[PDB]
């Protein structure tokens, strides 16, 4: 699994409307 978008940031893990795109940077998967 990986993020489906680029420009991911660890601050994007604080967003639940961007963690879907950046799940790898969120640590969801």
């Amino acid at each position: 699994c990986e993020n489906t978008i680029s420009g991911c940031s660890r601050a994007d893990c604080l967003l639940t409307h961007r963690k879907q795109g950046c799940q790898k940077t969120c640590g969801l998967c």
